[PDB]
């Protein structure tokens, strides 16, 4: 299917993220608090792969990360109002990824797009660290951000 | 060195192989799993998708996150059995689910039962509109990988 770009693909730490937009989509469960396939403008996507540092966290490189924290915020320029979206993990023909539909709250024009992406939760994942079987990572104490600054909604392109 | 459990068993999208070596250190200490200390053993469920599991979306070979996954042991000649909670971790060789076990029963052949539940309808979705999405759904009842005779003979290392 097709994709359209955020902007340039960004690596942050350990991660390689790239962000795709296209149409809204039907979605089972419909996630959180996101806006129908009807309502929405569009669905959002980060995706995100492990690049060669973090083969230290114990990824395969290439693979794709889960368990990820990522909220998308969302800025019209010359605007205070700020969108904070939280993305959620799915998969779609091309695989897993965390993403959303969402409304573009103030319109048409630039908007600076920012996911912020904390790392699996102490509650919810782990990591050996024997010497044996272990690894020498360990992640990241304040989410990492992959930004985009001058993103332009001119409305669907479909 | 890792041992197996059994052979490598496909259900439905899921190749799942069981393993088990020495005990870990992990960070956190997961649930109310022994330490490496107080443990006999760390046990590993491998899950990776196979061909069937493309219809979910994924791809072959890919590890398949969020899945709940549970293991039972029972002792050949008990009726007790002991409850393991595996949780997702990455060693040094990637992702799985795994825990630090000791065996309340001891020495013995065992039943080893995986139970595997699929991702939380909160938890996570799948696209299923015509041009983006998938043709399967998540399976409702736990899928089962199971081995009858896992003999446990103490520390191999
Ligand atoms: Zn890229
Ligand atoms: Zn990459
Ligand atoms: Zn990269
Ligand atoms: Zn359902
Ligand atoms: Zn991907
Ligand atoms: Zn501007
Ligand atoms: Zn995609
Ligand atoms: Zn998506
Ligand atoms: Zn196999
Ligand atoms: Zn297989
Ligand atoms: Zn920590
Ligand atoms: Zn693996
Ligand atoms: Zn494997
Ligand atoms: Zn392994
Ligand atoms: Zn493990």
């Amino acid at each position: 299917f097709d994709e359209f770009p955020i902007g340039e693909d960004r690596d942050v730490g350990p991660l390689h993220v790239g962000g795709v937009y296209f149409q809204p989509v039907e979605m089972h469960p419909a996630p959180g608090a996101q806006p129908s396939k009807e309502e929405a403008d569009c669905h959002i996507e980060a995706d995100i792969h492990a690049n060669e540092a973090g083969k230290d966290l114990g990824y395969g490189v290439g693979d794709f990360v889960p368990y990820l924290r990522v909220v998308a915020f969302l800025q019209k320029h010359g605007s205070e109002k700020v969108q904070k979206v939280m993305f959620a993990p799915m998969n779609a023909g091309d695989g897993p990824h965390y993403g959303a539909n969402v409304k573009f709250e103030e319109g048409l024009g630039t908007y600076k797009v920012r996911f912020e992406i904390a790392a699996p939760s102490h509650d919810e994942y782990s990591l050996h660290i024997d010497e044996q079987t272990g690894v020498s990572g360990r992640f990241w104490s304040e989410p990492l951000v992959a930004e985009w600054d001058d993103f332009e909604w001119k409305g669907p392109q479909w």
